[PDB]
């Protein structure tokens, strides 16, 4: 009678097994992007599934994908070439020109400069693994192997010698010895660890906004039939506005059925190879502008203003972006609040913030020598390419600079010298760029009705400041005149010196908070928020939506993992399923076998 | 300044290292699961892994580093497993398999110790075999493994064999994290494979070993429309194993078989990828030719027939004069004494396979009208119950005569053209010949062929250490049919050391044993075989007697066999290995 | 070109496929097989031909069988009947001379 019971439990557990080894197994994988900054060379730790199946091999399920930890903010890789240029190029290798070819003498010593940078950042990377992961977690990814994506942005692009590519090759070698006593298996190739570009860096910070925030998928949000009869399929992907430390990008869908000028050309991202086929097309207005970052628009914002008749008298230049009661020695060098209130201005030529500018401005840069045009929209922009770097970066007859704190003049030199200068600087046209040259240039003849995503720390403070002090309400959806009217109120504070420190003194007895160097000169930031949002608006096409957003709340409502490129590199990698299998898996960590 | 090159050449050093293929050595385990033995087979391959390009193996570095103990049949695991579950009786009555399902933890229980004793004599080899630096790329890739059963457990007609190869691959995908070698495996490397696949698997080991299998094709035609058709210059192999024969050549170039018989396409049949010429192939198996089963049949048909079965006395030409034995095809044991004891267990008896082949049971002899009728009159008669049907009737003694000339009449009657040959259902490996004499009669070939199979080697190997036969034989029949005839006109002398085969004119002896006893008959196969050959319109270039192939260096590259050919069939599919090898490989297995 | 009794009765079980609506680029059914691939076939209909010099008889394979080993199912895809766009069709074909009207 019981004897079915037994047959039944016999028959279930040779079918248990069955399925086992016919189904699909998962096992969790480290990854880690190593973000390599002007400023900073910082480690990223993510953790993804991967999915293994019957004739199939092995892939990452893109969902998945989340950053378990950022870390320290170790030195930038123009720190790691200066100091090996200094010793061994001697002094003033950036004064009077060096023959490179002699420096090949010195390869070991560039080695071991950046010997000491990987091992801080593999010490690092392991912490937060040990942290971060259990011990059934470690075993699986420990087994898999780690890919590292060790990417620099700004900082080294300008040396133009054989020193960067050399650098990469001895980076790669280090992160491809790792430490055998940890058991983590960290491997790279020359595909995954390079240089990137501006215009690259929004691609990718596109990717990972559209992909956080679940716009981005195999499936199309709607299809549409040409001229030809044939079904054309798109995703509903949000616009990025990402204002960085080097520079700002302005990334957005190409509105359905826009002829662009012959001049300037829509980026398709499966050309590109960022998406795979299987995704729908992608085309997307890329730009890249070089003097809207938070340091190159502060430096070239001084250069300009500072050189106007209307601002400078006898050595005083009177900054509309600075609040009344503040001043500061006149350079664009970088600047330190201090408790008493002063601000102190560091003028060592590499804490400059016009150098990345002055050096890009170069007769020396084919970018600039190529073309006839360049060099005087160098000229225009008061970065004269004929002069040397220190004369070049100076702002003359100048001694201080003091707040007037005016936000609507302040707005309009905003306009005239970063937005819409008399003159632009030269267009980029790298595959990644679009090939615009100005933000009204893109709002004339490429608007989309796409919604519109503000990203970047100096953005987003300058909303919330004005929140704070309830100057603007929570619900701010983007209204010019609620801004400018928000802003001309806290840009018209006084600093105010109390035992605790300065202090940001709003009118009207609204309140007060403490003055630093982050927040000394956020009214610029005010100024071209109004400046970009007016622009945006004179489109013939308007954005559906414009949004401030920090973060992107995944499905469990806590994000995944933060915006900027770092989502979007992993999945220009992964998402193509054969070439990530072959890289990752077949040839692995296992191709350094020595 | 000499001070720059070195930093220049340095620099060149580190960039050629991240652009060029890396090799790496990897171990592959081929666990041979024959009728009476398992044993593991252990190969080294180099893998090159190439930027963007994954990871593959070289072919032509496949090597043999140890082949380990022969371990018990998986027929003994489901053999004791019945006996204890199903009853002693199961071989000769009516079983309900249902009720089986309830003793599946014993049937692990198992097979868990037979691959604890292969995962051990395994990791033996590798340890002996590999220095450090080797030992230290070999764990790190992972060792596939295949484990593929062949004769023995073909039989049974339930769902035995394949949940058994379901407990078999989980006992693989566990191995003892001690010894740190990562053995794994999946459902398309461990399976059962069939006699004529044996025989494919065994002609492409040939075929590379020589180097006549490769990428380079040999020779060229120009077809109508102006496309080269290609062909490599391929070698034929004739394997005589244990529980069956095998025979694979390339098909007469500008010939084509008829609607009753098919060449055998190994890139149509997935063995080998289309990059490599096409390969065309007569391919048969017969069980009735293996050494176990060619034996019981010989015996259940020569002693029915009235010139030999006389007042109970089977007079049996191929066994030497002075030997006898009771008339049985049970197994024969040559005992310290000189007598010959017969096992009458119905396991043990050489008509086993033959008479559970022909059975009504066996849903293959429904498959073809004739196949009932095939078996009956080579007396197996599918009707008899089991030990009736394999019974040798009015028979007491089996009585040696020593007639090498009546032996080999009798194995072309018996073996090799019989008037009605044993049934041999076409399969997608085999062409549908079901006798020899009509393979070499109307598919006869100019290739070579290479002979193979313990037996075979050891009946050339017996004449040649006797002096009978020269060295540098080279298959000449009269030769072998004279050195033969000789040696089995032998007496058998019972000694105070045991029982002699004295060879004629005082030139030699050695001892009679159980297995050389009745290797005149093996002697006379080879002599009817080659017979056919040179009878054929096309004749082989050349026959060789073949156990292994020698490397480019001198040294042994691998043995013969279908071990290396089921390597290269899944190797040679790059794509493929690549994903199950290195992608899923051993990580696969993570719980 | 001459055709066979056998590749007659696969081209009548094309005809009758096709003119029936049975036979097309879209799948009657799609099964979810031991793998989780998705395997998508048309609902063809058998056809039973008794002409002059032969019999046809040419159905698909019944989802799930194990044939003998000594016959085997006739891929029309395979056999560059029917293109890859088109739902795998495995069929049992047959011509016998000896079940034709003559
Ligand atoms: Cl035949």
């Amino acid at each position: 009678a019981d004897t079915e019971k037994r047959i039944n439990v016999g028959k279930k557990h040779l079918q248990t097994l069955r399925n086992l080894e016919t189904r699909c197994h998962d096992s969790l994988q480290a990854l880690v992007v190593i973000d390599a900054g002007s400023s900073s060379t910082r480690t990223n730790v993510f953790l993804a599934k991967t999915r293994s199946c019957p004739n199939k091999g092995r892939s990452i399920d893109p969902d998945s994908i989340q950053l378990i930890g950022a870390g320290k903010r170790f030195a930038g890789l123009r720190v790691v070439l200066e100091e090996w240029l200094d010793t061994y190029a001697g002094k003033d290798w950036e004064s009077r020109p060096v023959d490179a070819r002699l420096l090949f003498q010195y390869v070991p010593q560039m080695h071991e400069g950046a010997k000491k940078l990987m091992q801080l950042l593999e010490e690092d990377t392991v912490a937060i693994l040990d942290s971060q992961l259990n011990e059934k977690q470690k075993v699986q990814v420990k087994a898999l192997g780690i890919p590292v994506m060790l990417c620099s942005t700004a900082g080294v692009r300008d040396f133009h010698e054989w020193y960067r590519d050399a650098l990469f090759v001895l980076l790669r070698h280090l992160i491809n010895n790792p430490s055998p006593a940890h058991g983590y298996k960290f491997f790279t190739n020359p595909f995954w660890t390079r240089p990137i570009t501006g215009a690259e860096e929004g691609l990718f910070a596109f990717i990972t906004l559209n992909h956080l925030s679940r716009r981005l998928g195999e499936d199309p949000a709607r299809c549409m039939i040409d001229e030809y009869g044939v079904k054309q399929c798109r995703n509903d992907l949000a616009g990025v506005v990402e204002v960085g430390g080097a520079s700002a990008q302005i990334v957005f869908p190409l509105q359905e059925g826009t002829v662009l000028p012959s001049s300037v050309r829509a980026v398709n991202l499966q050309r590109e190879r960022l998406l795979p086929e299987r995704y729908p097309s992608a085309d997307v207005v890329s730009v890249s502008f070089m003097q809207l970052g938070m340091a190159s628009s502060a430096g070239l914002f001084l250069k300009e203003l500072c050189s106007n008749d209307e601002f400078l008298q006898g050595g005083i230049c009177s900054n509309p972006c600075l609040f009344k009661g503040f001043q500061q020695s006149c350079s664009a060098g970088e600047v330190e609040v201090r408790p008493d209130g002063s601000a102190s201005v560091n003028e060592d030529v590499r804490k400059n913030r016009l150098k990345p500018l002055a050096t890009y401005c170069s007769v020396n840069n084919p970018e600039i020598s190529f073309k006839v045009t360049n060099e005087m929209q160098c000229r225009e922009n008061s970065i004269d390419p004929t002069k040397p770097l220190a004369e070049r970066m100076k702002i003359e007859n100048c001694s201080i600079i003091k707040g007037t704190g005016n936000f609507d003049k302040c707005v309009s030199q905003v306009e005239s010298i970063l937005v819409a200068p008399k003159l632009p600087l030269p267009a980029n046209i790298e595959a990644a760029s679009s090939g615009f040259e100005s933000v009204d240039q893109v709002f004339r003849f490429a608007s989309s009705t796409a919604p519109m995503i503000v990203t970047g720390g100096g953005m987003l403070a300058a909303i919330n400041t004005l929140k704070d002090h309830r100057l603007l309400r929570s619900d701010f959806s983007g209204d010019v005149e609620e801004l400018a009217e928000a802003a001309r109120e806290f840009c018209s504070s006084e600093v105010i010196i109390r035992t605790d420190g300065p202090v940001i003194q709003l009118p009207n007895a609204r309140g007060e908070q403490k003055l630093n160097s982050l927040n000394f000169d956020l009214c610029k930031t005010m100024a071209l928020t109004v400046s970009l949002l007016r622009h945006m608006a004179a489109g013939e096409n308007q954005p559906s939506f414009i949004k401030w957003e920090k973060s992107i709340a995944g499905p469990d409502g806590k994000p995944l993992a933060d915006l900027g490129w770092q989502v979007g590199v992993i999945l220009h990698h992964v998402l193509f399923t054969e070439e990530w299998g072959r890289n990752a898996y077949e040839a692995g960590y296992s191709h350094n076998l020595e």
